[PDB]
């Protein structure tokens, strides 16, 4: 091991989930989003396909993960078109990775359904 000897940082008080992943050869991901300042609505994942750097990475980006920020940027005042482009931009610069701060969805999930016997 060499070419290192560097380490400094500090996670935010908040306890949100951070997504760590890298762009593909061409620079494309496997996770789609929807919403934005345009629709005065938050940007939440819509669909996630397999064999992608967004489904294999950890923590895996599952449906529902609402993106609060990107690489430490307020992508709230940016319309879909803008946001979509923002993420791509990262590609341009090598030094750096694709980080997405998503908030978890804590909620009890209980289901039950039984049926009698015709007889």
């Amino acid at each position: 091991g060499s070419s290192g000897s560097s380490g400094n940082g500090g996670i935010p008080h908040d306890n949100l989930v951070l997504i760590r992943m890298k762009p593909d050869e061409n620079g494309r991901f496997g996770f789609n989003v929807k919403g934005g300042y345009d629709q005065k609505m938050p940007v939440i994942v819509s669909r996630v396909a397999p064999g992608t750097p967004a489904d294999l990475c950890v923590p895996r980006l599952n449906e529902g993960d609402q993106v609060v920020l990107i690489n430490g940027r307020d992508i709230a005042e940016h319309t879909h078109d803008q946001v979509v482009l923002f993420i791509k931009a990262s590609c341009e610069r090598h030094s750096g990775e694709l980080m997405l701060l998503v908030r978890p969805n804590a909620v009890y999930d209980v289901v039950e359904e039984s049926g009698p016997s015709s007889g």
